[PDB]
């Protein structure tokens, strides 16, 4: 890699931007190096549904010390269900466990399993808490699901930047943020996503394995994040936000798989 390719790789970012209505917010580390490729990486971007990597972390990090935590089983019924619970709809009654609402969340982006969780851990300051702790400063969750997904004009509410997400999740998958056991699961539960093989996924080569937690809110707007173990390389964190409002599902994903593969083109 070089320089003057991560600078044409954010030229290449730029004109993606203009390609749709909205705004593009990226980063991608390559942790060989260090080196960043950014676009708009100090802006705010609705997170939508990513923040529950940051959600199964804290849970995690909880469970350190609490060897039976993730097979605690939590108890809900059909009025607590929100929309978007593929998983948890199924076992309504005497519930799930803990594990498995944290495989549901991450893996099927259950609305119903994050909310369980969040409540878990004391509301959804907690989960805030936990970015501060692992340095983040910039992540806040302020509300639960449904309502987190508005994404108001201005509204800094369940926000982060590109550059913090990305940090964050350099530090949860790679790096020392959590226990060697509870990087480890995180990294399996991502690996095993359902939701993404449109997103990052489709912007990388096919020999790499991704491990990504996408955001969808309304009018068809996207996000995804996470980490490409390339197979005989250093790891790539890529983050991809955005304001997009599109026709069409395939058109969101395109861009987000553009802007990965534009990352990738300038680290390989
Ligand atoms: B998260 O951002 O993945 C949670 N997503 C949702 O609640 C929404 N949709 O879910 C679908 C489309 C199934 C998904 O692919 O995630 C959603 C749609 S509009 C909205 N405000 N939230």
């Amino acid at each position: 890699g070089s320089h003057m390719r991560n600078v044409a790789a954010e030229q290449q970012l730029r004109e993606l931007e203009s390609t749709f209505d909205g705004r593009l917010g990226f980063v991608a580390l390559d942790t060989a190096t260090g080196a960043r490729i950014a676009h708009r990486a100090d802006e705010r971007f609705p997170f939508y549904s990513t923040f529950k990597t940051m959600l199964s972390a804290a849970v995690l990090a909880r469970s350190a010390g609490d060897a039976a935590l993730l097979q605690r089983r939590i108890p809900y019924a059909k009025r607590d269900l929100v929309r978007y619970s593929p998983i948890t709809e199924k076992h309504v009654g005497a519930g799930m466990t803990v594990a498995e609402l944290c495989a549901a969340t991450l893996q099927y982006s259950d609305n119903t399993a994050a909310n369980l969780l969040i409540a878990l851990l004391g509301g959804p300051q907690a989960v805030t808490a936990y970015a501060r702790s692992i340095g983040d400063a910039t992540f806040r969750l302020d509300r639960r699901e449904t309502e987190l997904n508005t994404a108001i004009p201005g509204d800094e509410r369940d926000t982060t930047t590109p550059a913090a997400m990305a940090a964050s999740v350099r530090r949860l998958l790679v790096g020392d943020a959590l226990g060697t056991a509870q990087r480890a699961q995180l990294n399996a539960w991502m690996l095993g996503n359902k939701t993404g093989d449109a997103r990052i996924r489709a912007g990388v080569p096919a020999g790499w394995r991704v491990a990504d937690k996408t955001g969808t809110g309304d009018y068809g707007t996207g996000n995804d994040i996470g980490v490409a173990y390339p197979p005989d390389r250093a790891p790539i964190v890529f983050v991809v936000y955005t304001t997009m409002r599109s026709r069409n599902a395939q058109a969101r994903d395109d861009v987000i798989a553009s802007a990965a593969r534009i990352a990738a083109r300038a680290f390989v």
